[PDB]
């Protein structure tokens, strides 16, 4: 019963992604994924025949306390990278490496250097960060998995890796972007920021990246229709980066409510009061924001390269009334979005927000890890629904 108009002038060899990051400490966890018939399959099989070409994959240097205790939301270390590079190129996806150069959540506010770069001088870090990814590129590399693009930090909007200064994060970008054209020419080389909406951000971003000399061939964008403004903008600045720097452009986050129903017992991200909602909550309406997402960056046009979904199916490991016994496996595997011990890493927030999965209600398969007909959406934008 699901509907989905064809996304005018989209490109075929056009990015249809999907960051599963939390994948493995959900199957830890005992979650366990199907398929359109209903029969227990490994969830990248079914993203594959979904239609999904790409796999994103944050990357946190060391998401762990002294004694091993993952910092939570999916523990995504190298070695976690590694398991989901393997399945992604072992189903036809490539793989896009979201390196956060941070022990743990890396975003407009947080942009904290890994533990073990914590007191190095800026000459060391940055040598430390191109090290650590060249190891890690090749790490990959060596596992078979096929590389599609590389993230050098994310949503960097003030900050990477423990610097707020632009010159010295401009060079940290270069030292990532460096260690990525060493790895390989054909892997594209990206940059994320967020806050589309925001008046001239994006404009002054690239002139600054421009400035600085760094070199990187993707622009990328996060874009969240409840706080991000309108698809309107989106495109438009979008397609101000592309034209004046000659840089390809995407949106390397987004998602959509299907439910107002938290899932598993911790409080879920959206919809709340005061967020802007102009599609229904419900699974035609995620469809039809995914598939707007979609229209808009193929509106860049040529530069318009994808859109990745954030976190289709970061699911409940248990629902909302057992609370307790589900904030056991949060702890245990990290199958939340973060765990008491990111305390130390994260005092003021995640020291006292921790829990289960904030987006739930934004996957795209059910409670029960059957897949929503909304998955559909990555095929349909081609033709549309019959
Ligand atoms: O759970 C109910 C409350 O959740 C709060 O959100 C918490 C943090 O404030 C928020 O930053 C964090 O988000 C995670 C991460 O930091 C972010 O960069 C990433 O994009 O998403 C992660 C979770 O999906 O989530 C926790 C717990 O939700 C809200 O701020 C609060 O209003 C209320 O909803
Ligand atoms: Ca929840």
């Amino acid at each position: 019963g699901l509907y989905v108009e064809k996304v005018s002038g989209l490109r075929k060899d056009f990015i249809k992604g999907v960051d599963v990051s939390s994948i493995i400490a959900l199957e830890e966890s005992g979650v366990a994924f199907y398929n359109e018939s209903g029969k227990k399959q490994d969830i990248f099989k079914t993203l594959k025949e979904a239609g999904v070409n790409y796999v994103r994959v944050r990357i946190w240097n060391d998401p762990y306390d002294a004694n091993g205790n993952g910092y939570g939301g999916g523990n995504n270390d190298l070695e976690k990278a590694i398991q989901i590079g393997k399945r992604a190129t072992a189903n036809g996806m490539k793989l896009l490496a979201d390196f956060h150069y941070s022990d743990f959540w890396a975003d407009p506010a947080k942009q904290k250097a890994p533990k073990a770069w914590a007191n190095l001088n800026f000459e060391d870090k940055k040598t430390a960060l191109y090290q650590y990814t060249k190891q890690s590129l090749k790490a990959m590399k060596a596992a078979g998995i096929d590389i599609g693009m590389v993230q050098v930090g994310n949503e960097t909007n003030g900050g990477l890796a423990g610097e707020t200064d632009w010159a010295k994060m401009s060079q940290l970008f270069n030292a990532g972007s460096q260690a990525v054209r060493e790895t390989d020419s054909n892997i594209l080389v990206a940059l994320h920021f967020t806050n589309p909406e925001t008046s001239g951000r994006y404009a002054w971003i690239a002139e600054t990246l421009h400035r600085h000399h760094v070199d990187y061939d993707v622009f990328a964008s996060s874009y969240y229709p409840f706080w991000h403004g309108t698809l309107k903008n989106l495109t438009s600045v979008l397609t101000s980066v592309a034209d004046t720097y000659g840089k390809k452009v995407m949106v390397a986050e987004t998602s959509y409510t299907y439910t107002a129903e938290d899932g598993d017992g911790h409080g879920n991200t959206a919809p709340k009061n005061g967020q802007t909602l102009n599609n229904p909550v419900t699974v035609q309406g995620q469809a039809n924001a995914v598939r707007d997402v979609i229209q808009a960056v193929s509106d860049v046009g040529e530069a318009g390269i994808g859109v990745f979904y954030w976190e289709p199916a970061w699911i409940p490991v248990g629902p909302a009334h057992r609370l307790e016994k589900n904030k056991a496996l949060w702890e245990t595997y990290g199958s939340g979005w973060a765990t008491s011990y990111a305390a130390e890493y994260d005092p003021e927030d995640a020291g006292k927000w921790f829990g289960g999965s904030a987006v739930d209600n934004q996957a795209l398969f059910d409670f029960k890890g059957r897949p929503l007909p909304s998955l559909h959406v990555f095929q349909y934008v081609d033709t549309g629904t019959p």
